[PDB]
């Protein structure tokens, strides 16, 4: 444990909330359905999000666990279901964006799917060797994810024009180098190794999951590439 998190929560909340507000903002002057279809998969995941922080925030979606080992882990537990429906759409965002096909994205998020799931089971089995088995998985799967990612995605690109290939890499380099960061924090968090506090591993996940939404979504929507 280790409290005052709660207002990482709260900053998180907002954060996804002016995200979300922008984004219809801006959404307003859209023309093209296929744009339209963007802008609600878009919104709908700072939406999510949100919600999903507002409960963490009213100490909702909280849980103690205690380990086989004896210690006794606060974990956010709202969080991976904030994960398990966010990562599918932002895997069909760029999908979209990419022109994979549904064979494609479908298979990418099957992979994403297990991912969450196993890091899920990872934080709450009281075994503690378990905890890190099931996050080495997690990971290797993580790692597949952003090979089929790059290589998957990436040749469907290939074909289309400068600005939706530099827009695709803008977007595939963000979920490259934050969707890395993900597995580490929770290492260094108190679900892990417990270098840190749970004070300083929310914040993380705050920071991560916001350029995961408003900095991905605010590059995808704001590009000439989906008009
Ligand atoms: C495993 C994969 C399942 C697939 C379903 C994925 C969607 C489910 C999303 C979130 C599950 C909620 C976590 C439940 C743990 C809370 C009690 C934790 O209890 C603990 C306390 O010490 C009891 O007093
Ligand atoms: C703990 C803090 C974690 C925060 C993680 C860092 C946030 C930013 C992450 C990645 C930067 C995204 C790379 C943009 C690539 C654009 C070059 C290519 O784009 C395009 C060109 O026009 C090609 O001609
Ligand atoms: C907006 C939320 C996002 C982009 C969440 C991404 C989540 C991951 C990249 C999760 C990674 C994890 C592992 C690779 C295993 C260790 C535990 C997890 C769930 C943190």
């Amino acid at each position: 444990g280790v409290e005052g998190e709660g207002i990482w929560l709260a900053l998180g909340t907002i954060g996804m909330l002016l995200g979300m507000l922008y984004f219809i903002a801006d959404g307003l002057d859209v023309q093209d359905p296929r744009q339209k279809e963007f802008y609600v998969i878009t919104i709908l995941i700072p939406a999510i999000a949100a919600a999903s922080y507002l409960s963490m925030f009213f100490g909702f979606g909280l849980t103690e666990v205690s380990l086989a080992n004896g210690r006794v882990v606060d974990v956010y537990w709202a969080r991976y279901a904030n994960w398990l429906f966010t990562t599918p759409l932002l895997l069909l965002d760029i999908g979209l964006l990419a022109g994979a096909s549904q064979r494609d994205i479908g298979a990418l998020v099957g992979i994403d799917a297990f991912m969450i799931v196993t890091g899920l089971v990872a934080t709450l089995t009281k075994v503690v060797v378990a905890r890190y088995a099931f996050w080495t998985i997690s990971t290797i799967s993580m790692v597949f994810l952003l090979y089929y990612l790059v290589a998957v995605f990436g040749e469907a690109v290939s074909d289309a024009d400068e600005d939706t290939r530099s827009t695709f890499n803008a977007l595939r380099n963000i979920i490259l180098v934050t969707w890395a960061i993900y597995p580490v924090a929770w290492l260094v968090g108190t679900e892990g190794l417990a270098l840190t506090g749970l004070y300083g591993e929310t914040l993380l996940f705050m920071v991560l999951d916001l350029v995961a939404k408003v900095g991905f979504g605010f590059i995808l929507l704001r590009s000439r590439a989906i008009m």
